[PDB]
C-alpha cells in the first residue's frame, strides 16, 4: 500500500512535487490532531506527518512560522499538503517533517527509572543545541512558548538535538498583549503563573533552565499540580521575590503575599559532584526578573559549554560532536561580539 500526494516543499519556491510514502503508523494524538510515521518510497527515509484541522478563516500560524525557519537544531518541514477523506467537508493541513527517533523526555526517563543521571557531556550537547535553536527563532522575534523535554528530539548516535512542535509559537511584538495560558506545567515562567500578558521571549529561557536543572536533578525542579504549588517550589529555591521582582514579572500585582523563605543555596539543590558551572548557569537562567535572565546566545557562550569548544572533544562512542560553531549573522545578531567566544580558534583554522 502506497499514498501519493502533490506537496509543496517547506523551504524554497512553490514547485509542487509528487511525494509517495508507505508503512503509515500512528503516534501523537492530542490537541492539534494526529501524528503518523511513514517511509518515503524512493529514498526509504522516515518522516512524521502532523495532520491538523485547517481553519478556513485564517492561514495556519505554525505553517507560516515553519516555512521561515532553517536551522541545524530545528526539525525541517520537508513538505506540506492539504487533504481529508471521510464524512467531513473539512480541510486538514499535513506537515511532513523529518522523523527523529528519540526525545529528551524518553531518554531522561530511561536514566531516571534506572536511578542514573545522563552523563554531563550529553547534558552539555543537548542544552547548547537548544539555546542555539532559541537564539535563532528569537532573532525573528518568535517565542516557542512551550519548551519542554517532549519537544526536544534527539538522534542518539549523532547527539543532534532538534526543537519541534511550533503549535504554540508566536511573534511577540512590544506593546501587543499575549495569552498567559501557553506553557506546559513545571516549565512555566513565574510571570506566566502570575497571568502576565506582557511577557517576552525570556519565558523560553526560564523553560530551558527548567530542562537543564531536570537533567541534572533526575526529576522536574519546580513540580506541582497547581500554580500555587509550583510557586512554593520556586520560592523554596530562589527565595521569596522582592516587591521589585514581583512588579518586574506581573505588573498587575495579582492580590497576595507568599511565605517569606530565604534562598536555598543552589549548591545544596544538586547532587554533591554536580559541576559548579552547571549550577551557575541554572541560577542565571532561573531568575524572577525576566530581563535579568541570560539571552539564549549568552547561554551558549557560558563557561558550562567550554568543553564543547575544546578541539579534542569527541562523543563517548568515538564519533565527532555535531556542528556547534556554524553560526550565521542572523543567529548572532542578538550580540555579534559574542562570536569571539562562540567560535573557538580551531573553528577559524584555514
Ligand atoms: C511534531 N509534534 C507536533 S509532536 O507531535 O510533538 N512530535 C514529537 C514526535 C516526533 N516528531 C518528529 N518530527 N519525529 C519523531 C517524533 C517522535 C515520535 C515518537 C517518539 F517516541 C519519539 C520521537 C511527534
Ligand atoms: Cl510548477
Amino acid at each position: 500500500k502506497v499514498t501519493t500526494v502533490v506537496a509543496t516543499p517547506g523551504q524554497g519556491p512553490d514547485r509542487p512535487q509528487e511525494v509517495s510514502y508507505t508503512d503509515t503508523k500512528v503516534i501523537g494524538n492530542g490537541s492539534f490532531g494526529v501524528v503518523y510515521q511513514a517511509k518515503l518510497c524512493d529514498s526509504g527515509e522516515l518522516v512524521a506527518i502532523k495532520k491538523v484541522l485547517q481553519d478556513k478563516r485564517f492561514k495556519n500560524r505554525e505553517l507560516q512560522i515553519m516555512r521561515k525557519l532553517d536551522h541545524c537544531n530545528i526539525v525541517r518541514l520537508r513538505y506540506f499538503f492539504y487533504s481529508s477523506g471521510e464524512k467531513k467537508d473539512e480541510v486538514y493541513l499535513n506537515l511532513v517533517l523529518d522523523y527523529v527517533p528519540e526525545t529528551v523526555y524518553r531518554v531522561a526517563r530511561h536514566y531516571s527509572r534506572a536511578k542514573q543521571t545522563l552523563p554531563v557531556i550529553y547534558v552539555k550537547l543537548y542544552m547548547y543545541q537548544l539555546f542555539r535553536s532559541l537564539a535563532y527563532i528569537h532573532s525573528f522575534g518568535i517565542c516557542h512558548r512551550d519548551i519542554k523535554p517532549q519537544n526536544l528530539l534527539l538522534d542518539p548516535d549523532t547527539a543532534v538535538l532538534k526543537l519541534c512542535d511550533f503549535g504554540s509559537a508566536k511573534q511577540l511584538v512590544r506593546g501587543e498583549p499575549n495569552v498567559s495560558y501557553i506553557c506546559s506545567r513545571y516549565y512555566r515562567a513565574p510571570e506566566l503563573i502570575f497571568g502576565a500578558t506582557d511577557y517576552t521571549s525570556s519565558i523560553d529561557v526560564w523553560s530551558a533552565g527548567c530542562v537543564l536543572a531536570e537533567l541534572l536533578l533526575g526529576q522536574p525542579i519546580f513540580p506541582g499540580d497547581s500554580g500555587v504549588d509550583q510557586l512554593v517550589e520556586i520560592i523554596k529555591v530562589l527565595g521569596t521575590p522582592t516587591r521589585e521582582q514581583i512588579r518586574e514579572m506581573n505588573p498587575n500585582y495579582t492580590e497576595f503575599k507568599f511565605p517569606q523563605i530565604k534562598a536555598h543555596p543552589w549548591t545544596k539543590v544538586f547532587r554533591p559532584r554536580t559541576p559548579p558551572e552547571a549550577i551557575a548557569l541554572c541560577s542565571r537562567l532561573l531568575e524572577y526578573t525576566p530581563t535579568a535572565r541570560l539571552t539564549p546566545l549568552e547561554a551558549c557562550a557560558h563557561s558550562f559549554f567550554d568543553e564543547l569548544r575544546d578541539p579534542n572533544v569527541k562523543l563517548p562512542n568515538g564519533r565527532d560532536t555535531p556542528a556547534l560553531f556554524n553560526f550565521t549573522t542572523q543567529e548572532l545578531s542578538s550580540n555579534p561580539p559574542l562570536a569571539t567566544i562562540l567560535i573557538p580558534p580551531h573553528a577559524r583554522i584555514q
